[PDB]
């Protein structure tokens, strides 16, 4: 019954396969102690995150062929290839989709599509216009001041995003009229999921345990011989990250404002629309009260570790729990797009990403560094050293991997030419927080809100870069000056 | 805006529950050398099953739930817990989804609706039923004939029935009115929908490279002293697979006729229908070639080991060139809702049976019957084992675990009490085939066809059940005398 082809975008294949070919001829030109399947990774992976961009396809459809081009070259098996003694020496393509963060997302999707058919996400989104609707930038504020409390409970950042904010904004983005992938999207919504992205960013700045670097970071510098203690981490950061949670949301406003940037009538339109929707139903007060499980479990996810707290588990058993109750139909869940989508996606660039790490890249990266600088007082080997792990998570889709990789080597640099540890050790771990102002697959909070398709990848990278440049200035600077006025050096 | 909740089918849960709070309570009990953990977790698979057949949910939610309470009563972790030298000691919950056989099935789901969206599905439709079908028992020795073709060539049997029959089979009742989950489904989709699947079953059996636990067997034979020669088998196997070829197919005409089973003018009707559809166009055309490629790619799998030819791979390979072509948005892949229904629900079965290997249940047990037989003249031996190597096939999701498990157990058993060991190597080997007709998880394609809409599984496995007896009588009887008129025995 098909007539003729879908309308596939060929023009966008240029730019990826060009760029991978290019790469690909360089490999006897590598820079030495690397491996030739070692360039030939960076080459593919180098080539997927362009292709990412010029989207040839779907995000999906391009992580696929990148997945595809990488087992026909014969970078990565199909199968796991199991030691002799039980290891498993390299990873294949298939153990790609049972991770934990594209489950924790796709779940957390699968729920947020719960409480849209509810009716509490528009209920809270005309609560939150009534409160803040006065003016966009209200909204704005509102949002990354509820992100800001969340940081200290909630101990995973992709859980903050996809579990609240993300439901937030869209719920509000539905009341203004604003649907993603529209020319619709740039009245409000795109705004507050820019806003939501880096109020989660300024969330994990402030507390320790708001995402799982900070606390491998804290590890690690336990390590070389320096304690952070919740309190150690929150008075270093409390005054540069009030002076970014100033600065950066009004850049952000005045470089992506929100088309609608006043409702002066917000309190009676949003009294009106609570009014006709009525007092709560039964599946709305079902929904809440699973809503409030899962958040009770992420918080005691905190002092427990445990299988039962772990955070794609407690999706899950929300999820389980939203069907046995009657909300949601699992032909619902099952038409849920976005979740498949991410699960496709996600796995395959933190595998491809993964692979980058396994073949000795980061490895030779780290050495490379740890051998170059050598003739500098300790100031300058900071700057650089904080501009080096800033920029290398452009090569990163976790974040614990990044840090597991290059923390260590490059704090013992630091310690090594003078610097004190405790400055170096904040330094980079603040750098290891605000690496998320990059890409789409910096962290989960970006691999959602970079995708919900509210804010283009132009957009997102070109301001994301512009963001970096001012958390770097922000953090650096104002939070050298304050951790001697604290006296952390 | 949801104004009431879902229906959700209550009673569906007495019984799995009932079962599983019972079969818990009695843990005290076991049998003996038996952990706590191996018998806890055969009463949550247990109950798991028996939800998937009493249906409080669909199969999705009652293995979703099991699989959170596996999580729940602490019998598998989330993440994999890793030895201190990467071994894995314990296998979590999401390693479930990076399975080649649930995301070769998906993977192939995708490319099924691919075929039924360009129109091929209803040309080749029409093409047998116009070369077939003017009486279905017609049709259904069509497609029987299409398997036992394929078997000498397709070394995987899920290859061959979602990849082939089941598309099949889709197209002809799609154009027979016979449609899924509704009563029309008794005109002829059931019909064909059972007798794909035994026609998967007998074409496994005529051919070593029918399914992996062939070549499963002939690996632990061979490691016993007995070498099986493709001729070997196919010899041994021609004559009872013959016989069976006669007497299931009429047994299933008898027992679940397919009201439909007269179609006096089907030539001219298919001839009619294929006029009007038109010349074959170039979506379809790009379909068929990509279609004919995994086959020719599979047909490669079964004579290089590379994971370029992976059957899994090639499914990925052929959905990414069909995204490539534009017969595939990826929207439309991505709303096919079969696959991702078949990856969670799937997986999380195998998992289930995997940790009841994995905690000494199947240990265990193989123990049991060692100690259990004894004082018995040989040909008593073999009849009980191949009547345990058949039922002990309900407590398995896979078949090549299960032959690893108990496979050389049970034929050391036999060949110490007196049995020529070609006969029993070749008896257990078939009984590995035909095991088959069991469960709606017993292997790749039972998986597939049990779970379309068109058969119940009250009467899928009622029928399994009743054809299962006359499996082993063909076989165990038939093949033994069969098997001494050659030099076998």
């Amino acid at each position: 019954a098909m007539k003729t082809l879908e309308k596939v975008n060929y023009k966008g294949f240029i730019w990826p396969l060009a760029v991978g070919i290019v790469l690909w001829l360089i490999t006897p030109w590598r820079p030495g102690g690397l491996s030739v399947q070692a360039w030939e990774m960076f080459a593919i992976f180098v080539a997927t995150i362009v292709g990412c961009i010029t989207k040839p396809l779907p995000i999906g459809g391009t992580t696929l062929l990148g997945m595809v081009v990488t087992v026909l070259v014969g970078l990565a098996p199909v199968k796991d290839v199991v030691n002799s003694k039980g290891v498993v020496i390299q990873t294949g393509i298939l153990s790609s989709f049972g991770n934990s963060a594209a489950w924790l997302i796709a779940m957390a999707f699968i729920m947020a599509h719960g409480i849209s058919k509810t009716g509490l996400g528009n209920r809270v989104a005309y609560v939150m216009i009534e409160k803040f609707g006065k003016r966009s930038i209200g909204i704005g504020y509102a949002i990354t001041g509820l992100e800001l409390m969340m940081g200290a409970l909630i101990p995973s950042n992709s859980a903050r995003t996809g579990g609240v904010t993300w439901p937030v904004v869209e719920s509000i983005s539905k009341s203004y009229d604003s649907k993603p992938n529209d020319p619709s999207r740039k009245k409000i919504g795109a705004y507050l999921d820019f806003m939501a992205f880096h109020a989660n960013i300024l969330s994990t700045a402030l507390f320790i345990t708001g995402a799982a670097p900070n606390l491998v970071a804290q590890q690690m510098a336990a390590q070389k011989g320096y304690q952070m203690s919740w309190v150690s981490w929150f008075w270093a950061a409390l005054v540069p990250v009030l002076v970014a949670t100033v600065i950066i949301p009004l850049v952000i406003y005045k470089m992506y404002p929100p088309e609608v940037k006043e409702t002066p009538n917000a309190k009676n339109w949003a009294d009106d629309k609570l009014k006709e929707m009525g007092p709560i139903s039964k599946p709305e007060k079902i929904m809440a009260t699973v809503f409030c499980l899962a958040i009770l479990l992420w918080v005691l996810s905190g002092f427990f570790k445990i299988p039962q707290l772990d955070s794609a588990f407690v999706a899950f058993l929300a999820v389980t729990l939203l069907l046995i109750t009657g909300v949601l139909s699992m032909e619902d869940a099952l038409h849920e797009t976005g979740a498949w989508n991410i699960l496709i996606w996600l796995s395959i660039l933190i595998f491809m990403a993964g692979k980058l790490i396994s073949y000795g890249f980061i490895a030779w990266f780290a050495k490379f560094i740890q051998s170059e600088v050598h003739g500098i007082n300790w100031g300058l080997v900071l700057v650089v050293l904080i501009l080096l792990m800033f920029y290398t998570h452009y090569f990163f889709a976790s974040g614990t991997a990044h840090m597991t990789a290059l923390y260590l080597p490059f704090l013992t640099v630091a310690t090594a030419m003078g610097a004190p540890l405790g400055l170096s050790a904040m330094l980079l771990a603040f750098t290891g927080v605000i690496n998320a102002s990059t890409t789409h697959y910096a962290n989960g909070p970006a691999s959602i809100l970079a995708t919900t398709g509210y804010v283009k990848q132009s957009e997102w990278w070109k301001m994301n870069f512009i963001l970096g440049l001012i958390y770097m200035v922000i953090f650096g600077i104002v939070g050298t000056i304050w951790m001697k006025i604290i006296g952390i050096w």
